[PDB]
C-alpha cells in the first residue's frame, strides 16, 4: 500500500480497504463513543464483504475516549461542535473519494450510537454526503431544520425496546423527519437494549441487497 501521504496529513485518521468489486457502495464506518476505527470492521464483512471499506477515528475525545462531535451530556450535544464536525466529516470525503479514486456519488455509512448521529446529521445537512445510511441506535442529530430532498435514498435504523440510552418514541421521531424529506426508511426493532446485536446486522444485510 502507499497512500501513505493522506493516511498521515488527512483532517481525520482512517484505514482504507479497497474492495474487490469497485462497482459496489464504499461502506463508510463510523464508531460508537469510546470504540475506534476498527470496531464495526465485522460489519462490513457481513454485509458486503466485496465492497470497498473506508473506517474513521472521530477527532473528538471525551475522557480519553474517540467520538465524532461533543456532547455535555446524553442527549445533550454541543450544536456547533456538531455542524463543524458535519461539516469536517463531508469535506474529509471529498478528499478520501480523490485520493482513493472511488465515487465520492456512491457512499452507504454504518454507524452505531454517535457514529450512528453524525451519520444521520450528514443526511441532514449535507444533501449527497451519503448514498445511503445503516444506523445502528441512532438519535435526532437536531430539531426544527429544514432537511432537503432525499428523494433517492435509503436508511435502515435499527433500535432498541428496551434501551436506557434512547427512547423507543425518538427512534421514530428520526424515522418520520427522515420520510417528511422523501427518504425511504426502513426500521428494524430489537428488545435487547443499547447493545449491538447480531439480530440487527443480519437484518441489515438482508435490507442491503436490496436497496443497492
Ligand atoms: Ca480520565
Ligand atoms: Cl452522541
Ligand atoms: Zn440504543
Amino acid at each position: 500500500t502507499e497512500n501513505l501521504y493522506f493516511q498521515s496529513n488527512a483532517m481525520m485518521k482512517h484505514v482504507f480497504q479497497k474492495g474487490k468489486d469497485t462497482s459496489k457502495p464504499v461502506l463508510l464506518l463510523l464508531h460508537g463513543t469510546g470504540g475506534n476505527e476498527l470496531d464495526l470492521l465485522p460489519l462490513a464483512e457481513i454485509v458486503d464483504s466485496e465492497a470497498s471499506v473506508l473506517s474513521v477515528r472521530g477527532n473528538v475525545l471525551e475522557n480519553g475516549m474517540p467520538r465524532f462531535f461533543r456532547r455535555l451530556a446524553e442527549g445533550i450535544f454541543d450544536e456547533e461542535d456538531l455542524i463543524f464536525r458535519t461539516k469536517e466529516l463531508n469535506e474529509f470525503l471529498d478528499e478520501a473519494a480523490k485520493e482513493y479514486k472511488f465515487d465520492r456519488n456512491n457512499i452507504v455509512a454504518i454507524g452505531y450510537s454517535n457514529g450512528a448521529n453524525i451519520a444521520a446529521s450528514l443526511l441532514f445537512h449535507y444533501e449527497n454526503a451519503l448514498k445511503g445510511a445503516v444506523l445502528h441506535h441512532p438519535m435526532v442529530p437536531r430539531r426544527g431544520m429544514q432537511l432537503a430532498n432525499l428523494a433517492g435514498k435509503s436508511v435502515f435504523i435499527a433500535a432498541g425496546t428496551n434501551d436506557p440510552i434512547c427512547s423507543s418514541a425518538e427512534s421514530e421521531e428520526l424515522k418520520v423527519l427522515l420520510e417528511n424529506a422523501n427518504a425511504n426508511v426502513t426500521m428494524h426493532w430489537e428488545n435487547r437494549g443499547h447493545q449491538l446485536t447480531m439480530g440487527e446486522v443480519e437484518k441489515a444485510k438482508e435490507w442491503y441487497d436490496k436497496a443497492f
